[PDB]
RNA sequence: GGAAGGGCACCACCAGGAGUGGAGCCUGCGGCUUAAUUUGACCAACACGGGGAAACUUACCAGGUCCAGACAUAGUAAGGA
């Protein structure tokens, strides 16, 4: 249930656009302060990119979270055409996710923050 | 109709007034010139387009910006369109 509630979560902050992509734009959204929870995506062919990533959520004090696929990050972030017909096409993958508010209270949110702590 | 008859009009005349046409200047038109000298109009065009334009107006000419090219599909793309 843990991808289940953070999948809702991410589509419910994305209903409200409260949370950002990419790291050029996650670093500068973490340093803010704003950030309430980070996420990455494993599949990363830069291992300056995770440890950038990581070390900032560990220096700012930020929930981490982690995906296997990047693509599937970048679906949940919305990053996608969806079509009548069923999932949405043209994806393109998303390395790192941020949120900066959820909206309102939701039954994933408490799973993310029971499991991430 | 340089045919006849009847009638009528100061955008016809008669009887007259002011005149215009001549001079200087203003303003519109043609021509010429010009990068352009934007253009319509030739009784019923020509101080007309309410048109007396320094910019704007502006339609012309010599140059420099910008999209204020919705929407659909495809491509690129958060390792950033
Ligand atoms: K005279
Ligand atoms: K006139
Ligand atoms: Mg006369
Ligand atoms: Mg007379
Ligand atoms: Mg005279
Ligand atoms: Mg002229
Ligand atoms: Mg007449
Ligand atoms: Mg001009
Ligand atoms: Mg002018």
């Amino acid at each position: 249930d843990i991808m289940t509630a953070l999948q809702l979560v991410l589509k419910k902050s994305k209903a409200h656009g409260g949370l950002a992509r990419g790291l050029h734009e996650g670093a500068k959204v973490i340093e803010k302060h704003a950030a309430q929870l980070c996420v990455l995506a494993e599949d990363c062919d830069q291992p300056d990119y995770v440890k950038l990533v990581k070390a900032l959520c560990a220096d700012h004090n930020v929930s981490l979270i982690t995906v296997p696929n990047a693509k599937t990050l970048g679906e949940w972030a919305g990053l996608c055409k969806i079509d009548s017909e069923g999932k949405a096409r043209k994806v393109v993958g998303c390395g790192c996710v941020v949120v900066k508010d959820y909206g309102e209270e939701t039954e994933g949110l408490h799973i993310v923050q029971e499991y991430v702590k």
